[PDB]
Order: C-alpha cells, then sequence, then structure tokens
C-alpha cells in the first residue's frame, strides 16, 4: 500500500460520483468548481507517478492522437428498426392486433412510453464494468467503432457504478446535442468562419463521424440509453421500466421522461403530453416510442423480419 494509489482511488471514486449525481442525478452534491479541484488535482497527481495511471481514470476520456479511419464492428445480436404510427387510429389499431394475437391478454396491458430522440443509435460495451468498445448502429447489422468518440461523451461512464458489475453488459441508446449546445456550437462555428450545421441530429451525426476525439470532446454531446444488447452474468428484470431504472441505478443516464401507462387512452394522454412539452424540452424529439412492459409479453409477441406492410399470410389453425 501506498499513500499515492490510495488518494488516486479515493479521487477517482468521488470523482465518478459526482459524476453520477450531476449528469444522471441533475443534483449535483458539490459546485462544478468543487469538482473541477479534484478534477485537475487528480490529473496532476496521475502524471507525477504515471505508473498508476489507469485507462479508465475521470481523466482519461480524450485520446491526444487523431485516428486514420474507423474500423467495422459486426453486431453480436443485431440492433433492430422501429414500427411506425401516425395517428391516434393508426395507433389504437396497432394495440387491437397485439390485443387479438396475444394468448392470453392482461388487463392491464402496461406500455413503457418515452420520448423518441433525434439522434443517432449507438451500442456501448462494458466488460466486468469497464468501457471497452463502442459502435455506431450503422445498417443495424454492421456499425463503425466509435470507442474515442463515445469516451468523450460526459455523461458516459468509463465504468459503471457497482461493486458487481454483469461479466458484459451491452448498452443501447441515443447520442444527440441539446439545444444549447446546439447553438453555442454554431454561433463558435460562424465566429470562426467554420461549418455551422443544419439541426441538432446533423451537428450530432458530424461530432460522432470526427476523427480527432479532441474536436468531439468540444461537442456538447449527450447519451439516454433505451434498450440493452448483450447481458451477461446478471439477472435482468422482467419489465422492460425495471431494466432501464436498473440501468441508471448502475450509472447509465436515461431519459427523465419515461412512464409507464395502462391502456391505449393512457399511452395517448402521454403522447399529448410530450407533444405539448417539446416546446420546453431542450432538445429535439420527433415522436414517443411505445413499447409492451412485461418482457415475457415481448418475447411471446416477437419480431417481424423486413417485410412489406401491404401483405399478409394468414395461417390455418
Ligand atoms: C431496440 C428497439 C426496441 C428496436 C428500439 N430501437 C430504437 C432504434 N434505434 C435506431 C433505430 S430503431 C429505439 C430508439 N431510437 C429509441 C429512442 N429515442 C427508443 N426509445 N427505443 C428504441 N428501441
Ligand atoms: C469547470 C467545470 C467543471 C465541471 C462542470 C460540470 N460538471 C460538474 C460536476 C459537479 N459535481 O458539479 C460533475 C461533472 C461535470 O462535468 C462544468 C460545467 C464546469
Amino acid at each position: 500500500m501506498t499513500n499515492i494509489q490510495t488518494q488516486l482511488d479515493n479521487l477517482r471514486k468521488t470523482l465518478r460520483q459526482y459524476e453520477y449525481e450531476y449528469h444522471v442525478l441533475d443534483n449535483p452534491s458539490v459546485p462544478d468548481s468543487e469538482y473541477d479541484r479534484l478534477f485537475h488535482q487528480l490529473k496532476a497527481l496521475e502524471l507525477e507517478h504515471p505508473e498508476f495511471l489507469t485507462s479508465d481514470s475521470p481523466t482519461q476520456r480524450v485520446g491526444a492522437k487523431p485516428l486514420s479511419g474507423f474500423s467495422q464492428i459486426r453486431h453480436e445480436i443485431p440492433m433492430l428498426s422501429l414500427d411506425n404510427a401516425f395517428s391516434d387510429a393508426e395507433f389504437n389499431a396497432f394495440v387491437k392486433r397485439i390485443e387479438d394475437r396475444l394468448i392470453l391478454l392482461p388487463k392491464p396491458l402496461t406500455f413503457c412510453c418515452e420520448p423518441k430522440l433525434d439522434g443517432l443509435a449507438v451500442s456501448i460495451l462494458y466488460v466486468n464494468g469497464e468501457l471497452t468498445q463502442a459502435a455506431t448502429r450503422g445498417d443495424g447489422t454492421t456499425g463503425e467503432d466509435i470507442t474515442a468518440n463515445i469516451r468523450t461523451i460526459r455523461n458516459v461512464p468509463l465504468q459503471l457504478l457497482t461493486d458487481n458489475p454483469p461479466a458484459r453488459l451491452e448498452v443501447r441508446g441515443e447520442v444527440f446535442m441539446p439545444h444549447a449546445g446546439f447553438e453555442r456550437l454554431n454561433k463558435y462555428a460562424l465566429e470562426h468562419n467554420e461549418k455551422t450545421f443544419a439541426n441538432p441530429r446533423n451537428a450530432a451525426a458530424g461530432s460522432l463521424r470526427q476523427l480527432d476525439p479532441n474536436i468531439t470532446s468540444k461537442r456538447p454531446l449527450v447519451l439516454n440509453a433505451y434498450g440493452i444488447g448483450i447481458a451477461e452474468g446478471v439477472d435482468l428484470p422482467t419489465t422492460h421500466y425495471a431494466r432501464l431504472q436498473w440501468l441508471k441505478s448502475i450509472g447509465i443516464p436515461v431519459n427523465p421522461e419515461i412512464r409507464l401507462c395502462n391502456g391505449a387512452d393512457e399511452v395517448l394522454g402521454f403522447y399529448r403530453d410530450i407533444q405539448n412539452k417539446r416546446s420546453s424540452l431542450g432538445y429535439d424529439i420527433d415522436g414517443t416510442v411505445l413499447k409492451i412492459n412485461d418482457i415475457a409479453l415481448q418475447n411471446e409477441l416477437g419480431f417481424i423480419s423486413k417485410a412489406p406492410r401491404w401483405a399478409i399470410a394468414y395461417k390455418f389453425p
């Protein structure tokens, strides 16, 4: 044991906890200055004793060297697409079809309702709690290795906040740029005669395609986790909301507007509430993602492969 290894371990634990409070809880227990005091105290100490420097330390988010290009990553579990609706009647028909298709329909039929963020879908792998890899969705089967870019995102933890992390956990979410960040970026890019972005989605896309993680770090990007891919060495909750709550309890950012709604009429109230709140969120959304909350019912309903919307095979008993 040394005093150095101990004060580095203590600084790291304290800083990760403050990052959680600030980013995930939105309830920091200390001022921004106090966090910074300890941050650059850890950074200096690590540089004075580089033998105790760790790859997942809060000070190691940004690569010093710009990359040559992005490698391609084939997802172990493919990243699926979403069905869409454009009206109340259309949404009700989607629900009436689920009601008929289920063996046993429960009363109530609970839905996990979330805002649909207007960002870029990503996959982040944590191996024994440590961030090792991150990929763009790409075409749902193959994507690009953006690990260095994802590591710069302030609300993305380099290590899970748990003493018993899964053997492997793949977190799936949307990377996006809030309005304030988007406005500052364009004001800076205008005042420095550089490329301005038409909308926050385009700014987030361009920032994640940046080969120099030093530029991505200057881009005000945010992750909101929506799902889980690989999950080994853990018994995941049996509902979708509880899985998002579990992700949040181990340090992962999830959207705070998520709610549970029983039946289509409650689900439609949520949709109208998010539509009215839309003008005050501080980030772009283009709809609401409505999911069957019970995991066993999701497994029963399963998925539909790439198929036309104009045909159906009505099978005989
Ligand atoms: C895993 C699956 C249930 C199919 C899914 N997919 C997406 C997508 N991301 C990219 C294309 S579809 C979601 C997505 N973009 C959001 C958002 N925002 C969300 N809340 N949930 C999503 N759920
Ligand atoms: C100088 C400075 C340092 C930190 C921050 C924001 N912030 C604060 C905390 C905190 N616990 O309060 C944790 C992480 C973080 O990113 C800003 C905006 C400016």
